């Protein structure tokens, strides 16, 4: 600090409150892969039918009445949507006159802001949490990832979607892009796109993986080789590469086709203010924000996850 | 607002029946100036000029002229916000208690909102008067269990860097000794060029009783008035008695250039918008007020304490 | 100093500048006694005309042409006027938008003020100095009263006017109000008002003298006795008593009659801005203030000055 009136020299002041921006998860899906549903909390159920062979076929020679059978089975696919809410404190509207000036937007000492600024910041944080859920499939506020919120069944993300393809690169060969690409090729071969193979593909990588990819291939780059390999399986359609700081030593590959992977979020998924406002005789009020989680549906053996173990 | 909020309408209709604070009689109209503040502080900057040397004679040619300097002094006055709560009858339920003579429950001591607000405001105004006179906030006759206040929040009696005189307990009933202490304090008063101003004296009832005794056919009150006129350029001297003082004598000038009262414009009791409601017929209301804002020049107040022990 | 943002709580700013008030010297003169003159420096000569009777009047009976005469006389008095100047620094006009906020007037760190406020403060100080000169007749800025500026001849105040009544109370009787009153009686006896005795009188005393006066007379007061004594000689008209901190162990008694004492100040005696303004490439400018001293006129033996020697 200073021992003279340093406040006299503060000729102008600037406040950065940010701005609520579109979720980055929109870049992970195609426009036709997202369809909103009107359900704040509950489930959506669909029925699918399948057939299978029980034994080898029967030879029709002479007389026979015991014939091998073809069995059928039904499956119920259920999507769970869960409502969640947060609470934040702010300045009462009739108190901004006494708690706000032309040089201060709020109470800096006690970190108390007007409703608009507080709501904007809280909405940004909640949208970050929603993006993390849609990617990883878990809800936690810790870097370790522990103390996760216990969620309902059939609430998965791209990374934890079950019955998909997972490859594991060893800790010793972490620097070895040849081993990494070998694992990627193995997973890509294990991919099963069926009749929907002719579709654009999306790859999401971490910054370290991007740095390793932009190295020369053991001219042509590892990224070019990977793009050609993915084109070979998607019938030489568009292959997009995106870097995400959310992932760490993870490579996610999946098709941008609505028939294989679909997203049916609630129309109230994104943060919404609540009508209840807590007021008292003081100058502090409380408000609530609601958001809905759940709605990612995917086919098996259509998502490839390459994890580069560090130990 | 009056169509939607009944409590605001009632406060507006009854606000004229609240008596004026008695602290107004301790100041001149020019001494009081409101400020727009609720809680925080107000920096007051006083600018002064001084002469560096004797003036320069303008004769023939000269380039070196005597200079006039400038200086500033910064004063910080703290203001504090305080609140009270009281219970009252509900407007929609008053009709079930409107007796022919009055409204309310004598058995349960439950009053209509207007009367309850008036009485609470009167009590809070009395507390504010006590604070302004003494500088402490308490509800006991002993004056103890004082509420802790912020620094730079002073009253007339506890203002620092002023003149303090103390009369020993042995001389507790000797008006000659008390007047000797008063003369010493008046001599030590420093009013400078602003000495031509009316003066105000505030005494406790015991001192008021002792003043009307014959002078040791003249009275001690007359002697004191003449002594103060000897220093205030023979202008008005006013004498007041307050039951809020105990063996204290306060002497200070009524000059806006030396002592200034800059209270918040929300100092007097004000209703709060929040009203507690439930399913019963009892509701709660809140009254806010603000304390602080006395500014005095150094060595301009004489405070005499007559020790009882 | 508080380690939190205490400037946030500074929600009100009040700036005390004062105001150029009327000089206190006006209280020492009647409205008719003051008459402005048009001068800045030098000397002005005033002629007083006078008449007298040479003999007893002549009875107009029958024929006569030898009549008694009325003669005339003149007296010339020279009054000196001195011009004095002061200089003060202030903010340049174009720098006010950069050096003045809504909560500031000027540089509190450098004590730099705009022209209007600086001029007002300087004018107040100069008016105080002018009052001191008019009362005492000397120019000084020290409480001791030393380092006096040498002044022109025929430039006097009330206290140092020559050819007046001067009484001295010895150091042994510096605390004897009876001796002081004896000296005052002697001076009042030596006063010479002539036919203008029916006039209000003015007395100026120091704070110590006022303290002594309010003492009981040795139930009457010394002040009451003095007022009665003065009323004995002024045809029982008004007697005003004033106290001034500019005096020290001095008592001044004089009539408020324009026929005996007059004040003819220059019409530029009070502070006036000068046209010259110092400017440079910086944000600091300088200005000058002019004032004129002199113009007290008194008849002989109409002022009583009592000095109480301290040692």
């Amino acid at each position: 600090m200073e021992l003279f009136d340093e406040n006299y020299y503060a000729k102008a002041v600037a406040n950065i409150i940010g701005e609520v921006k579109d979720p980055i998860m929109y870049k992970w899906f195609s426009p036709d892969q997202i369809e909103d549903v009107d359900l704040q909390m509950g489930y959506q159920k669909t029925v699918k039918w399948d057939a299978f062979l029980n034994a080898n076929p029967t030879t029709i020679a002479n007389e026979v009445n015991t014939i091998s059978t073809i069995g059928f089975s039904s499956e119920v696919v259920r999507l769970n949507y869960l409502k969640l809410q947060y609470k934040f404190r702010h300045l009462k509207q009739t108190s901004e006159k006494f708690y706000t000036s032309d040089s201060y937007i709020g109470d800096i000492n006690n970190n108390l802001l007007p409703f608009a600024q507080a709501y904007k910041l809280a909405s940004s944080e909640i949208i970050k949490l929603i993006n993390h859920f849609v990617l990883t499939g878990t809800v936690s506020i810790q870097k370790d990832g522990k103390n996760q919120k216990r969620l309902l069944p059939n609430m998965y993300g791209l990374l934890n979607m079950p019955e998909q393809i997972k490859e594991e690169v060893a800790s010793g060969d972490k620097d070895k892009m040849d081993k990494i690409f070998e694992k990627i090729e193995a997973g890509l071969s294990k991919l099963e796109l069926g009749d929907e193979f002719s579709t654009p593909m999306m790859v999401i990588v971490d910054p370290a993986t991007s740095l390793k990819l932009v190295k020369p291939y053991a001219c042509e780059k590892w990224e070019d080789v990977l793009i050609q390999t993915i084109k070979a399986i998607n019938n030489r359609e568009d292959v997009y590469i995106e870097t995400s700081n959310l992932l760490k030593h993870k490579i996610l590959i999946y098709p941008l086709n609505s028939e294989l992977i679909k997203f049916k979020p609630s129309k109230y998924m994104l943060p919404t203010p609540n009508e209840q406002v807590d007021k008292d005789s003081t100058d502090v009020a409380h408000s609530y924000i609601d958001f809905v989680l759940g709605g990612l549906l995917a086919t098996r053996k259509t998502i490839l996850q390459v994890n580069i173990k560090q130990s």
